[PDB]
């Protein structure tokens, strides 16, 4: 009955809309498209749950990509299968250097690819770098909304513990190629880490898609805060703010 | 107030379970949990819904992992946290060789490693293998109910497309090293492709836990029928049995 | 005269045999061949050497590979070609790991490829995976003669010396990439060491030949003891009867 | 008497330049520079001729880098050590794409890395990405002169010959790897090739420097020409009064 | 009571020598002693058989090493603790390049790693080269009997089929990466394959041991014919007396 | 009006020579050129300074490569075009051992392939091996003119700074895979670090034209002084004068 193998939509349901704001916790996305006209449910499987809205009068679709490139991968392919061109991925963040501030914005220029799904779209040596147009657009909407805002090069993992050098865990071991991989990036200006960037950027880069990615930094992990719920909240609402209003310059 | 950082869970919840069956749709936890003994539901973040139930008066978890290796390393590294030391895959699977039939059940020995999580948990020389007391069981549980078994190699994949040499796809491009692949894994011997096995077996594998996976086939890609609904159900409920017959040889 | 290019032997020789035993040592052969019926010597050619047997009627195989997995490969390859279809490794081994004692058994489920022939037959991203059949028949074997059995992982390498972190050597130099890899493997439940089983596995796993592996443990490197040679020789004997006795239950 | 090992220039020759323009050609430095107020000729040695020249009053460098990787990677250190953290990259180029035309000016957003020196500043998953306040300079600039650019990823080769996969050559072999390389970039929207970008651009981003890219269209290889002399002039003025118009707004 | 752990050899059997002939073939060390004066066994254990002689008033000793790098790293190694430095490989080989005559013979400047163990004694970017001392001393002696011979690159492979490219197998299939690769190896002007070289030439040179190698061609890949027995035994012998008049001026 | 892309020469500039002389700075070929007869300027392009000369009656080519591989291939490659199919590298270098004095000379067996552009011409397990005539006469030469000669493998680096360990740069930084390298090179018995011999020797052995190296020592890194410029000066004529007493055996 639907288009797609997983999505559950039809090209119909996105009533035209080219564009799509990709958060990562189907939770989220009721709250994204609340910002805008008209939002209605189009459909909830697995961890897929997207909305539609209308953004100065066109057709937008926020939709979940789940934790990592592979299920990324899959909502990317099915939404451009349904006439999305454009994917502008919305999340919070830590940060890995000293300078990036919580309640600060990043916007992704590029990432390093320390994920797999990439390689299955194009080799390693290809950059997996975000669409000049979008990380403008994204810049620009930081610029206005008065962020405090830091471009570049974000560390994107297929795991949340051992490839972000994580040591509090069950075993408390991490792989000879992760241990010290941080400090690494660190030394080389990397922002940030996260999990599907590396995989969003180097698709749509090799496949004709534009796309970009802002985050909210919500600890820093040089100087390693517990992170208060009420200011969490507020730069996640802070970054949807600044994705809605890029989106609105890529129409 | 939850005990970990995705799955919103507490120790507690789990009321000493060890083992958990660990399928990749959250709407598929509650029709498992349901098999067994006053199953009750715990909790849902994300991806992630679990279930708890009692099989031969011991408690057992079953949670989803979502699709694809990152969010799965999530599932399998907090469940670990909160006691589970067993995990057992359960899922519906095409297949990609002559002999192998819809409605017919695969073991999983090992996966070829076309992910990026297992990377993260050991190089890529170390084998993606099931544990030998898990994979018994469920061959033990098919026979038990009189499946028609193989048992055998899967290749499993961070994508679903390209990564399984899908080509009706947006771009219907395939990645160089990815293009001719399917033929590669067929004259190896590799029954199938799914994309979680990979991480699931090498972090277990790595990490002192156990792990097997069991799969009832829906489709065969060398002679592609378009499943009919209640076979698949019929399909799903027969591995459900399998799995759940396992666990009871591994409390 | 031969049939084959290496082994010295025609398809005769083997009088329907089509599961062999594959030790490294040519002048181990006999002795195994002389637990079964009518032991005849068919070859002697390089490290080659190769008797016939006869196992409840049925006439099998034993025959040296040498050491490595060069000589591996060309063993088990041209006994293919004289229709060797099930292959068992007997071995005697160091352990790694605390808990695994001198006398011990060890099932070898699937190997760490530190090797280069197994490159020849298929990926890295390959499993170096053992045979369910063959696996369950050995463990059951072990089961069956009062062994003490660990199941699991082993590292497969291309030399005695470096690949296995030995520093009393000539140059006392291990390589930067093998330096520490001893305590890697260590930390993900690594049994042992040994140098063919890389090759084996992968081999005959992607070529739709069944494998599996045993050894006896003579030494272990975490509490390390010079062997006695008669207990070296009964741990010998030991591994032997169990390679036999699966042979049995295989055929 | 030099401050450096190569370039032949002290601190004091660069009057307080911190940003430099890059070509490769040491005879095309003196045109650039030319452009601007005051030039003067500071040194030559190997491949690195140098030029100083007043923007807006301050002092700038034009400095080429030779052909290659290697060649760049020493320019860049060693003006670095001068004191230039900001470098603009200016050439011409052919394209591999059947949109991009002749007079055409190309501004690089990130490079594949077909070279060797990138690797030795970062490992090869870190992207070969462009400075935005660079690049976003150099888009304005091509704006202002109403040039008809491209924006996106360029290919960057440690070879002329084999590396772009060109036939007409001594020997007319292309190895493996890079045999059919080029429809894979031409179908993954690489725009051309060039021969330092991968260098510059992952030198400059793991150092805490600021690089961009900008180049004339001179050939187009899916349609090529024989490019006219004139025309090549007036491409090569065209994108030099680009650089310099964005070495304006970066100062 | 051996002084090493494979060989059986003490220091005093070697009685002062610093060089090794080293075949392949157990069975072929005593021919190549012969040709020496006061010819001794020494011992036979596994694929390593050993003899002693003298060349004007100096002991040497003839060592097989078995097929493949493994076996060949253990005799090396073990050689070098019992006193020996300089290692001169002799063998007959198959030729792949059309010029190449059976009968004539190759002496080896390089190997292309097609192997596992060299890479636990150096990265693939460390060259297999032979040491120049050896390699003219061969050239020499080739020369000094009259040989047509052929200087140049051999490719050393860790198999005899697939690696070779030989598809008269049992599964007649070859892995994507070795299909192919004759052709290239070729046109690379590679002279010949054959199975020890990589790992000899890349232990010796990163371990302060010299090596050289010899072979005559008993076969030609390009004009096929099958050898004649007579003439594979004037080949030997004329390969033998060249190594053996090389390791005169090497003493 | 040239025949070739880059270098500005036609097929008569040449007249007739099939040898070349290639040292890395354009502004050393004068001076190369005055020891033979007829010395005379071809053409200066780029980084590319050709001059002609007469050895023993026959025309000779001097011609610059530039630092770094891909310019060096680009000489290669259009020499090759133009007739040349010998080429003889001159250089002045560090060492990396002990026993290697300033003065010294070290002739180039093969080098640690530590650059991009070797991997153009052949995969890395090619050896970048040196031609044994080119060797041989080099050798020789060294020989003939009381030279203190060291032969063997040299390590053959993309960059001057981190890829050779240099320390004193702009960020202090040296990325993980380099960290510690130059050691490891120290320990497999590594002469000296250069820039371009991995590309010269790996195209040269690849496509069937002769190569070979001589360099000069003007530091050694274990016991490092600042160079005295006639020391320097005098080594460099020394090392001039063998590469062209070489190349009269060579014609
Ligand atoms: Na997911
Ligand atoms: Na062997
Ligand atoms: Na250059």
């Amino acid at each position: 009955k639907s288009d797609v193998f997983h999505l559950g939509l039809t090209k119909n349901d996105l009533q035209g809309a080219t564009l799509a704001i990709v958060p990562g916790d189907p939770q989220r996305v009721e709250k994204i498209a609340k910002l805008m006209d008209n939002p209605v449910h189009l459909a909830s499987h697995r961890e897929f749950t997207s909305w539609r809205a209308e953004l100065d009068g066109k057709a937008v679709i926020v939709c979940s990509t789940g934790i990592g490139g592979p299920s990324t991968s899959i909502a990317v392919e099915e939404l451009a299968q349904l006439g999305v061109r454009t994917f502008l991925r919305i999340g919070t963040t830590g940060a890995i250097q000293p300078h990036i501030n919580v309640g600060d914005v990043l916007v992704t220029t590029a990432a390093v690819r320390l994920d797999g799904a990439s390689l299955h779209f194009a080799p390693m040596e290809f950059p997996a770098v975000a669409d000049f147009s979008c990380t403008t657009a994204l810049v620009n909407a930081a610029k206005s909304v008065g962020a405090t805002t830091h471009i570049g090069i974000t560390a994107s993992s297929d795991t949340f513990y051992p490839g972000q050098e994580r040591y509090d865990t069950f075993s408390g071991r991490v792989v000879r190629h992760f241990k010290g991989s941080m400090e690494e990036w660190q030394s080389m200006g990397v922002m940030n880490y996260e999990m599907e960037s590396a995989t969003l950027l180097t698709m749509c880069a090799s496949q004709g898609l534009r796309a970009g990615m802002v985050a909210g930094v919500i600890v820093n992990r040089t100087q390693q805060e517990i992170p208060n719920e009420e200011t969490m909240k507020a730069t996640e609402s802070h970054a949807v703010k600044i994705v809605v209003e890029a989106a609105r310059h890529l129409l």
